């Protein structure tokens, strides 16, 4: 929490809101943060990174020749902090570190970075196959936080006294960041319904290529059924805490707008430019870039940005820049940061790539076009999930990511750290 840190916001600073050709990032890997292992069977995956007011919290799983978090036999939770070590750029220094108390039954977490102190919420479970063979009431759902000094603690939430604004068997937390607003926070949610309550006008306003034995009207219902278990539909929401000194538990359950649904996959909550900002990962036929302000918070609808140019590589039927309705599921998560609202320009680390994850691309972009994008590594580099946030240092806009990154084929795998800053100029 630094006077060089601020969070992005106020008036806007000078940088280019333009097209650029060859722009400078000053681009440069932060190498001391994530943890190394020896062992190269080991695989650290899905790494997630949340940063507000200074502080950083960081997660990775690391599982035993699985890159899947719920094969993970350990789960990492740092706590951080941004500096200024002087060489004029933004350092992460990493205050502690510690390992999930249940992380062998860890399913999913999320963190959110609130008050200068690291919060994680996980969704704990005996079954690996939970959100197919079951319901929340077998499962377990905890909080583990610290701060750096302290020692870290970890309290089970109440979701027996949870209230549901729709009948739910199932749910997980399932993103790369939530928010602390006020004394309540907000976490990225997936849920599992049984029945099929929903409405989807968006996807069934679609005149294209349409398969023949089946209507829009049911491939659209039937694009939101869990590829695992299909008589299941599963629905993004947002689980709302509000907590006294981490006591008296008030938890709340409530669905996504209706308005453009897309088949529940991870997204984020993050604080930004004075709003909050909705990221949800395509996972389904509508392949481009899914997210929006909120406008509403019950029930809760982001204002879905409408954006015909970042998208995501899949193998399958939807692959990069395919947007008809259709029964698919792939894709990866690659979140974004704003920089300008008035400009409406975003920062996001995308897979340059129709069908294949890899190729990172550090991209700057409007609704309509993208002004300007650099390579992040000239070699072809293999790379999964992409997490980026953004701030003021110095009065500079300033971004971190983290991409999930597989260099070596099946060798050690770990998830890797970059800074860069948005260019003065175009
Ligand atoms: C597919 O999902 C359904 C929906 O919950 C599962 O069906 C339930 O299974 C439990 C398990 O014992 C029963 O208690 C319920 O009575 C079932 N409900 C219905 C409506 O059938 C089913 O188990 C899932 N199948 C697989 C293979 O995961
Ligand atoms: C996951 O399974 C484990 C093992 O059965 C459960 O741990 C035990 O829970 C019982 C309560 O029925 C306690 O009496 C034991 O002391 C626990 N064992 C250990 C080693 O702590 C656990 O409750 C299950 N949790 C979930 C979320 O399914
Ligand atoms: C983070 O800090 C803020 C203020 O610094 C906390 O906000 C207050 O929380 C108490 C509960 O202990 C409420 O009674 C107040 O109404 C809140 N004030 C405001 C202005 O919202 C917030 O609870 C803190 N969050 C955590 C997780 O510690
Ligand atoms: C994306 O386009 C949709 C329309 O295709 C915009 O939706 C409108 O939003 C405004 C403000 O919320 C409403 O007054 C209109 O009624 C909406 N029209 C609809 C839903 O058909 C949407 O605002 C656009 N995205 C952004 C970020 O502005
Ligand atoms: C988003 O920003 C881009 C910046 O390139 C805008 O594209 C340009 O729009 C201006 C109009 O002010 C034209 O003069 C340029 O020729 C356009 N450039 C290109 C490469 O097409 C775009 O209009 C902006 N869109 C929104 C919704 O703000
Ligand atoms: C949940 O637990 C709290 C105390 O922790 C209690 O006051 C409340 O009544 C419980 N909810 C239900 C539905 O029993
Ligand atoms: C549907 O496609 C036709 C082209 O066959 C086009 O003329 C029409 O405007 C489209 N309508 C919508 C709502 O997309
Ligand atoms: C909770 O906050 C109060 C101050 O409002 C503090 O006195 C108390 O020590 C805190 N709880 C614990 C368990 O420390």
């Amino acid at each position: 929490s630094t006077n060089a840190y601020a969070e992005l916001a106020g008036p806007p600073k000078i940088f280019c809101k333009s097209v650029s050709k060859d722009p400078d990032f000053r681009l440069k890997q932060i190498d001391y943060v994530i943890p190394v292992q020896q062992d190269r069977s080991i695989c650290m995956n899905n790494p997630l990174l949340d940063i507000s007011d200074g502080f950083f919290t960081y997660i990775h799983y690391e599982g035993i020749n699985s890159c899947k978090k719920s094969d993970s036999f350990k789960v990492l939770l740092s706590h951080g902090e941004i500096v200024d070590r002087g060489d004029y750029r933004p350092s992460l220094y990493l205050l502690s570190s510690h390992y999930h108390p249940y992380s062998m039954q860890v399913i999913n977490c999320v963190p959110v970075t609130c008050n200068q102190s690291s919060f994680v919420f996980c969704h704990i479970s005996n079954n690996t196959k939970t959100l197919d063979n079951s319901d929340y009431s077998s499962d377990e759902y905890y909080i583990t936080y610290f701060n750096g000094i302290d020692r870290p603690k970890t309290k089970k939430i109440p979701i027996n006294n949870m209230t549901a604004d729709n009948r739910y068997i199932h749910f997980t937390f399932s993103g790369g960041g939530g928010v602390c607003l006020g004394e309540e926070f907000i976490i990225p949610v997936t849920t599992v319904i049984n029945t099929d309550v929903f409405t989807h006008d968006y996807c069934e306003s679609f005149n294209c290529s349409v398969q023949t034995g089946k209507s829009l009207k049911e491939i659209c219902s039937e694009s939101l059924r869990s590829p695992t278990n299909s008589s299941r539909y599963n629905l993004n929401g947002i689980m709302i805490i509000s907590q006294n000194n981490m006591t008296d538990f008030k938890i709340q359950l409530n669905g996504i707008t209706y308005n453009k649904l897309s088949f529940g996959s991870p997204g984020r909550l993050s604080k930004t430019l004075g709003q909050v900002l909705y990221y949800q990962s395509s996972m389904s036929w509508d392949t481009y870039l899914k997210a929006g302000f909120v406008e509403k918070w019950k029930p809760f609808t982001p204002n879905w940005m409408n954006n015909t140019v970042i998208s995501r590589p899949n193998q399958g039927n939807c692959p990069r820049y395919h947007k008809c309705p259709e029964i698919c599921y792939g894709g990866t998560y690659n979140d974004i940061a704003p920089l300008d609202l008035g400009k409406d320009m975003y920062v996001s680390v995308i897979l340059d790539s129709d069908q294949l994850a890899e190729n990172p691309e550090i991209t700057v972009f409007n609704s309509t076009t993208i002004l300007y994008k650099e390579r992040v590594s000239k070699d072809e580099l293999n790379t999964r999930s992409t997490t980026t946030s953004c701030f003021l240092f110095l009065d500079e806009p300033w971004c971190i990511s983290v991409l999930e990154t597989n260099r070596f084929n099946g060798k050690s795998i770990r998830p890797e750290i970059y800074s860069y800053k948005i260019p003065k100029y175009c």
